[PDB]
């Protein structure tokens, strides 16, 4: 399941910047940037394969890519920031 | 033969979120949650056709809907557990 929902200006800055690349279609500081993310534990809720992809949130710092991400699904403004390397997820809201 | 009765407590808890998905009639995840079950085998009473129901309970980790479901019958809690597509079924208690 999906904890809730957070305001975009509640998450990190970097979730920022992912969102806006992903809006240019990239591009992307990582290679894994943009491939499909299976849902292989059933944390989101099941769609086809393909519906789902993951990006990188960089966390400052860091020498590798870290445990932040943003899920997208298909539908219009659907997209999941998980802090936590896909333990839990927070569907964004990007008007506040 | 139905192979005795399960606790709800002791199914996976994804048996739970069938159950309450069930109680509200959707939406389901999958297009076949829902369809008839035709008790081919008789493993179960023998009842009109129409008479029972099947729907996903979803296994994580699975790259298929898996062999776990919950078959309803009419009368009131009348819910079956299969985790074995269909081989043995148990009455759900919800009560504990």
């Amino acid at each position: 399941d999906v904890s809730g929902t957070v305001c975009l200006s509640a998450l990190p800055p970097e979730a920022t910047d992912t969102l806006n690349l992903i809006a240019s279609d990239g591009p992307f500081p990582y290679s894994q940037d943009g491939v499909v993310f299976q849902n292989r534990e059933s944390v989101l809720p099941t769609q086809s394969y393909g519906y789902y992809h993951e990006y990188t949130v960089i966390t400052p710092g860091a020498r590798t890519r870290g445990t932040r991400r943003i899920i997208t699904g298909e539908a219009t403004q659907e997209d999941y920031y998980t802090g936590d390397h896909y333990a839990t997820f927070s569907l964004i809201d990007q008007t506040c």
